[PDB]
C-alpha cells in the first residue's frame, strides 16, 4: 500500500497524520498543492489512498477531485467534500433521510429572506450555507433586525453568502456537541459551552445512545469517511444535526477526549485499502 | 403526475416549457425561487417532479436540493448541477472513464499557476472552473501575462476562481460544437463559429447558429459524457481536436435552447415534456 | 461659453438639465463617461463649465477631476464631491465650524465599534461614511446586533463600509427635509416622511413627501453648511433634533431634484443654468 | 508643544518616530485607531500636531478628519490622504500644474477602457487609481490581452478598482526611483531596480535598493509636486522617461521609510520630529 497525504498549510493535525503514518510503516508522500499543480495523468494511480487535507474547502475539493480522475480513492471523496462543505446539501440529504435538522426554510433573495423571516416567526436564524467560523450567523429579533441584515447579506461580494438557511433559534443547554466518526465508528464527543454573554459557542461528555444513533445515521448518509459532526441539543427532537466538517480538525478534539485520532485513521486506512 | 417549473429570471425557454406543459395536458406550477422561499418540508413532496431552470447556479443546486428532500424528482438532480456546473468536477468524471478533454493541469494556487504554465509551455488557456460567459477564459501568451491574471482572480471574492485550469489551447475548426440530450439520448447539435477578431466562440460575443451533420464519433461522445455525468436534461460543449477528434469541454445543466432551436428546428421543451410524462407519470 | 454635461445614466434631471442649456440657448455638449474614456489632455479646455451628472460616485470624482486637468470649471469639483460623498469627511467640516449634526462617534475596527456601542448606549444608528440609499444604515438595539453587523461590514468589498459612524438615534418629527442650494443660496426644502413601518424614509418606499415652511434658523443652517464645504449645487438632508433644532444629516454633490420638483415647483435646472450663465459667461 | 502619533499596525516606522519623540523630549501620545474609536470632541484640541501613521488609507483619512475637527493640525492632512491616496486626483493636480506625469487615459467602464487602449495603442499600462504594491498593475501588449484584463476588471468587482487608468509604457532605465520630502524640503532619493522577470520594481522578491545623486532636473520635479499636492511628510515615485526627464507616477501620504532610510543614511524620523518642532512648538 501507498498513500498520499494532501495539504497546503500544515498544522497540527498534518504533522499526527504524517508521524502517524509513518510509524505504522505505511509507505506514503506529501503533495502540497499551495505549491504544485495536479495534472489530470494517470500516474497518481501510484496512490492506493488518499488524505485529502487541505485547510480550504476549493482545494480540498479539487484535488480529490483529481486524484479521483486517476483511479484514486480520497479520504474524503470530492461529492462527500460538496455535500458537507454546503448546508443546504448536508440538511437536504438528513431531511430526506427523517434525521432531525434544525427547522430550515430556505431563501434565495431579498424578498424571498423577508417572506421566510415572516413564515418562521421571530426569534429566527439566518445564516449562509457556506463558511464560515461563526461567522455571518446572525440571531433576528423583529422586522427591522432582520431588514438590515438582509441588506447586509446582499451586499457580500460572494454569490453563496446571499443564500439564506432561516431556521427556529435553538436553546436549550447552551452548548455545541463535536463528535469524529472514522467510517461509521463513532470515536467520541465533546461539549462546547457558549461563553457569557454570548448566544453563540471544551469537555469530554459521555455519549449517551440517543446521541450515539443521531451522528451514526448521519455520517452513513452522507457516506462520511473521516468527519467531524455538529449537534444541537433540542427540547423536542432530542439531538439535531447542524454541520459536518470534510476536513475536521482535531487538536481540542484529542485533548478532551484522548483519542489518538491520526492512529485510528492510520488504522482505519490499512484495513480497507491494503491489497 | 405534476410538475413544478422552478425559475428566477424568465427566458424565452421557460415560456416554452411553460406552454409546452399546458399544450400537452400536464398538471403544472410555477414557483420563482427569486421571489418565494423554500422550506424543508413535506408539503413540496405534491410535486412528481421539479424542471429546474434558474439562471443561477446557486439558485439551481439549492432548489434542486431542497426539492429532493421533500421527496421530489429533479431534473436535473443537485449533485448533477454540482458536478456539470463545475469543469474540475466533470473533466474528474470524464478523464477517469476515458471521455476525451482538453489537455488540462489543475492549480491552485499563485505558485502553482505559474509551475503549470511552465510545464505547459505558450499560447495555453486558463479559465476558472465555474463558468461565466466566456468571461475570464484567458489566452495566456507569456509569463507576464500569467502573473497579471493570478493576481487578478486571487482578488475576487469567490474562492473558486482561485483554481486555474491551465489547459492546451485548442485551434483547428474555429467553432464550437454545442449538443443537447434527454434522458441520456442525443437530440441533435449545432456549430457557432468564432468571429473574426476573437478565439472564443460564445453567442455573448458572435456566432449566428447552424446545423451540424452529426457523425457516429460525435453522437457516441455526447452520450457516452452525459452518461457519465447522469445529466437527464443537459447540453454539452465539445471542441474539434486534432488527435482526440472531439473533447468535452462543458456540460450544462440548466441548458439554453433558443439558438439550439432556430439552428436544428427541434421543439425542445416538447421533447422534454413527452420525456417527463413517459417516464414519471406512473 | 460652452458647457459640457457629464452623465453616465441619463435620468430625469439630466434631461432637464440638457433641455434647461438649450432653451437658455447655451452651447453645449453631453458626455457620456459611462461610453467614453478621458484623456489627461488640454482639448476638453475648450469647455468653461463642467456640470457633473453621473449617477456613480467614483465617476463623478474622476470625470471632475480629469476636467479640472484641463482648467474647466467644474460643478461640483472633485475636492467638494470627495467631501460631500463622504460621511466622515462632512461632519469633521461642519463640527469644526459649529454647525450642529447628529451626535457621532467613528469607529475603525470591530474592537473600536464594540466600545463606541458601550460608550453611547442603545438604541442607536450605525451606518458607513459612504452612502447607499439608507442601506447599511441599521437601528442597533443590543449587543449581540451590533456584534453582526460589525462582523458583516468587515467582509465587504469596500474597505470604507469597515468605518463604523456610531450615532444618537434621532426621533423626533418622523421625517428628513431635504433642500436644495445652489451658489450657496438657498433654492427651498421639503420633507420626506419616515413610511409606517419604518426608521428610514428615504424616496423607496418613503411615502408620503410633504411641505416645509423655512424658517430662519432653517435658512440660516444650510447656507452655513453648503458653504463650508464650497458646494456650488448640491441638496442637504437636514434631521429635526429635540434639542439641537436642526442638525445636518448628509450633503449630496449630484443632487436628485424630480421629487423636489413635484414638491415645490421650482425649476432647480433653470435655477442652475441661469446661475452658470451669470457667473461664467466672460 | 504636545504631539499624537495616530497609528493601527505598528512597524518599524511607527517605533522609530515614537523613539524619535522620545530621544528628542518632545511630549506626545499614542492613540492607536484600530483599538480606540474617535469621538468629535474639543478635548483633542489638546494635542498641537497629529502624525498620521495608520496603515490603511481609510483609517488614516478618517483619523485625520476627526481630530481636524478638533482644530488639530494633521500631518497629513485629511485632503492631502484623498489626493495622495488616489493617482486619477493625484495626476489631475499635477497634470494642471504642468507637471510631467506619463501620458494617461481614464476610462470608466469596461465600454470605455476597449476605447482608451485603441486610442493609446499597444503595448500600454492599465492600472486601478488606489494602490496595491503593484497589484492590478498590467502591461497589456495588444487586444485580446486587453479584453482579459477588462473582463477581470470589471469582476473585482468593487471600489475604483473598476476606473482605468491608461498609460504609456515607459522603458527608459529599468528602474523606480523614490523620494521622500519633509515640507519642501526634498531628503534624498533612491533607485528601485526591475528584477530579471518582471515590468514592475515593487516587487515581492525585486527591487535591488541603488542610491541616487539627485541631479537638479528631479529635484525640481519633486519639489514642484510636493508643492502642488500641499504634502508635509510624503514619498514620490518617478519613472525616468527619455522625452519628459522624469514624471511622476505616485506620490504616498504615509510613506514607508526603513528602506529609504537604509539605501540613503538619512534619519528620516529624526528629521521628521526635527521638523516638527521647529514649526509647530509655538
Ligand atoms: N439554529 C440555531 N439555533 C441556535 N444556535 C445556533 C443555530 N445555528 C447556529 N447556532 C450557533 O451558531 C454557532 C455557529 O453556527 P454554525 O451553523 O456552526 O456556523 P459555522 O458553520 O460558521 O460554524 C453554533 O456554534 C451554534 O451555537
Ligand atoms: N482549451 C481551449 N482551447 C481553445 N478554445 C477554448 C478553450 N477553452 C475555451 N475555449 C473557448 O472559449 C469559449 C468559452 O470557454 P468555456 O470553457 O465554455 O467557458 P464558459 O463556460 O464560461 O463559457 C468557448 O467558446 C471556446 O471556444
Ligand atoms: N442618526 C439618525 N437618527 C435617526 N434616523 C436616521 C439617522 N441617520 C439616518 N437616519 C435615517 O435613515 C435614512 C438614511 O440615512 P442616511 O444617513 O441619509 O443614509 P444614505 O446616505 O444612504 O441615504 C435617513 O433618511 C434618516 O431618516
Ligand atoms: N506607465 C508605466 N510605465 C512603466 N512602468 C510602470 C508604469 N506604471 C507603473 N509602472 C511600474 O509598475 C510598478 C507599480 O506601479 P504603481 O503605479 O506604483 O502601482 P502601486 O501603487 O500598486 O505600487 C511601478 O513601480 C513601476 O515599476
Amino acid at each position: 500500500m501507498r498513500v498520499v497525504l494532501i495539504v497546503d498549510i500544515v498544522r497540527q493535525e498534518e504533522k499526527l497524520i504524517a508521524k502517524a503514518l509513518e510509524e505504522n510503516k505505511v509507505q506514503y508522500d506529501i503533495i502540497n498543492v499551495a505549491q504544485e499543480p495536479l495534472p489530470f495523468n494517470k500516474a497518481l494511480g501510484r496512490y492506493d489512498v488518499a488524505i485529502i487535507r487541505p485547510v480550504s474547502m476549493y482545494r480540498a475539493l479539487y484535488s480529490s477531485a483529481v486524484l479521483e480522475a486517476a483511479g484514486v480513492h480520497t479520504i474524503n471523496s470530492s461529492d462527500v467534500i460538496n455535500v458537507c462543505g454546503d448546508k443546504i446539501l448536508t440538511y437536504s440529504k438528513l431531511y430526506r433521510e427523517g434525521i432531525p435538522i434544525p427547522d430550515s426554510i430556505i431563501a434565495l433573495s431579498a424578498e424571498a429572506a423577508l417572506k421566510a423571516y415572516e413564515q418562521r416567526g421571530f426569534p429566527l436564524i439566518d445564516k449562509p450555507p457556506i463558511g464560515s467560523w461563526g461567522r455571518l450567523v446572525s440571531l433576528i429579533r423583529d422586522v427591522f433586525e432582520g431588514k438590515t441584515i438582509i441588506e447586509h447579506r446582499e451586499l457580500m461580494g460572494n454569490s453563496a453568502l446571499k443564500a439564506h438557511i432561516v431556521q427556529e433559534y435553538i436553546q436549550y443547554k447552551g452548548r455545541d456537541i463535536r463528535c469524529i466518526a472514522i467510517g461509521e465508528e463513532l470515536l467520541g464527543c465533546y461539549a462546547r459551552n457558549i461563553p457569557p454573554n454570548e448566544w453563540r459557542a471544551p469537555s469530554n461528555i459521555e455519549v449517551d445512545e440517543k446521541l450515539k444513533e443521531t451522528v451514526v445515521k448521519a455520517v452513513s448518509i452522507v457516506h462520511g469517511e473521516f468527519v467531524s459532526i455538529d449537534i444541537l441539543e433540542h427540547p423536542n427532537k432530542g439531538y439535531v444535526v447542524n454541520e459536518l466538517n470534510d476536513v475536521p480538525e482535531f487538536k481540542g478534539f484529542m485533548v478532551a477526549t484522548n483519542i489518538n485520532v491520526a492512529q485510528k485513521l492510520v488504522e482505519y486506512i490499512k484495513e480497507n485499502y491494503s491489497k
